[PDB]
C-alpha cells in the first residue's frame, strides 16, 4: 500500500504532465496521495496562472464576514456577522491597518504558535464565497474554471442526466482568518489555488480517520452534536492541533505559499487560516473513484448548513432514501 503512514505529498509536475488534469490526479492517487487527505502540487516554473495581479482591485466584496469565536483558545466556535460591501482595494488596506496586520514574527512556526494563542480574542474579517475566477482565459493548463464538472462526471459514471452547475469561488483573506473543520459538500475534492499574497496554514485529517475525528468533535461540542448529527457540516467548529494531539487524533499540517495549488480528497477533514493578506480561488471536482464516497456522505438536515442549487441533484440520484429529509431541512 502506497503512503501508509498518510503522509501529505508534494508533487512538482513537468509543463508536459500538467497538461491532462484527470490523469494527473489518478497518477497523485496512484502514489498514495489521498491517504493524507491533501497534496501539494507546485505548477511547473513555465506555467503561470494570469500574467498580472495589478488590476484587481475594483472586485466587490459584497458580504465580507467578521469571524467571531466562542470558546476556548484551542476549542471554539466562529460566527459569521455580516459587514457593508467594500472593494478588494478597500478589504487590503484594512487588512494591513494596525488593528489587522500580521504581527511581527520569527517564521511560519512562531506564527503559528501566536495565531493558536490569540486567534480567540480578535474578530477578522474574511472575503469568501465570491463567485468568480482570476485565470486568465488563454490558460490551458490547471485553470479552475474550465475543468469538467461534477455533473458530467456523475453523468459519464452512472448514466442519468442532470440539472446544476459548478463554478469557481474566490476568497480575500487577512491575518487569523479562519476556515473551520469540514469535508466538502457531498465528501468531494476540491482544488485551491493561492494567486497572491501571505501564505494559508492547512490541517488535514486522513479519511481512514475521519470518524475520530468526528468522535472527538461531538464530545467537545455536545450541544451542537445533539443539535445535529453533522454539525460539522456547518463549518463553525475549530480545533487545535496541540487537542488533537491530546486526544490522539491522526492528522498532519502544511504551509501553502503563493503560487501553489492544493488538492483535498474524499472524506479529507481540513481546517487552515490565512497568514496575512491574500487571495485564493477554490472549486469542487469528481473523479470515479468519488462516487462511492458520495453515496456514504452525511448530512445534515437540521437545516443550518443550507447548500447550493447542484446539491439537490447529488442526493437524489446517490441517496434516494436521504432525499425528502435532507430536502425538508434546504426548506
Ligand atoms: O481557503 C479557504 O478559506 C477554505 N478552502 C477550502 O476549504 C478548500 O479549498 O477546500
Ligand atoms: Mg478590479
Ligand atoms: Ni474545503
Ligand atoms: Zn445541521
Amino acid at each position: 500500500a502506497q503512503n501508509p503512514n498518510c503522509n501529505i505529498m508534494i508533487f512538482h509536475p513537468t509543463k508536459e504532465e500538467f497538461n491532462d488534469f484527470d490523469k494527473y490526479i489518478a497518477y497523485m492517487e496512484s502514489q498514495g496521495a489521498h491517504r493524507a487527505g491533501l497534496a501539494k502540487i507546485i505548477p511547473p516554473k513555465e506555467w503561470k496562472a494570469r500574467e498580472t495581479y495589478d488590476n484587481i482591485s475594483e472586485i466587490l466584496i459584497a458580504t465580507p464576514l467578521q469571524q467571531v469565536a466562542s470558546g476556548r483558545a484551542g476549542v471554539f466556535t466562529q460566527y459569521h456577522k455580516k459587514k457593508k460591501a467594500m472593494t478588494v482595494g478597500e478589504y487590503r488596506h484594512l487588512a494591513n491597518s494596525k488593528k489587522y496586520q500580521t504581527p511581527p514574527h520569527q517564521n511560519f512556526e512562531d506564527l503559528e504558535r501566536k495565531y493558536w494563542k490569540n486567534r480567540i480574542y480578535n474578530s477578522p474579517i474574511y472575503g469568501a464565497d465570491i463567485s468568480g475566477s482570476l485565470f486568465d482565459e488563454n490558460t490551458k493548463q490547471w485553470n479552475l474554471g474550465h475543468l469538467g464538472t461534477i455533473q458530467d462526471l456523475l453523468e459519464k459514471e452512472c448514466g442519468v442526466v442532470i440539472e446544476g452547475v459548478n463554478t469557481p469561488y474566490l476568497y480575500f483573506g487577512m491575518w487569523k482568518t479562519t476556515f473551520a473543520w469540514h469535508t466538502e459538500d457531498m465528501d468531494l475534492y476540491s482544488i485551491n489555488y493561492l494567486h497572491l499574497g501571505e501564505p494559508k496554514t492547512w490541517y488535514v485529517v486522513p479519511p481512514e480517520h475521519g470518524q475520530r475525528l468526528e468522535r472527538l468533535a461531538r464530545e467537545l461540542f455536545p450541544g451542537s452534536s445533539r443539535g445535529c448529527g453533522a454539525f460539522l457540516r456547518h463549518k463553525v467548529a475549530l480545533i487545535s492541533p496541540t487537542v488533537l494531539k491530546e486526544n490522539g487524533i491522526p492528522f498532519n499540517r502544511i504551509t501553502q505559499e503563493a503560487g501553489e495549488f492544493m488538492v483535498t480528497f474524499p472524506y479529507g477533514y481540513h481546517a487552515g487560516f490565512n497568514h496575512g493578506f491574500n487571495c485564493a480561488e477554490a472549486i469542487n471536482f469528481a473523479t470515479p473513484r468519488w462516487i462511492d464516497y458520495g453515496k456514504m456522505a452525511s448530512q445534515c438536515s437540521c437545516g443550518e448548513a443550507r447548500v447550493t442549487f447542484s446539491m439537490d441533484a447529488f442526493v437524489r440520484i446517490l441517496q434516494p432514501e436521504r432525499y425528502d429529509l435532507w430536502k425538508r431541512g434546504q426548506d
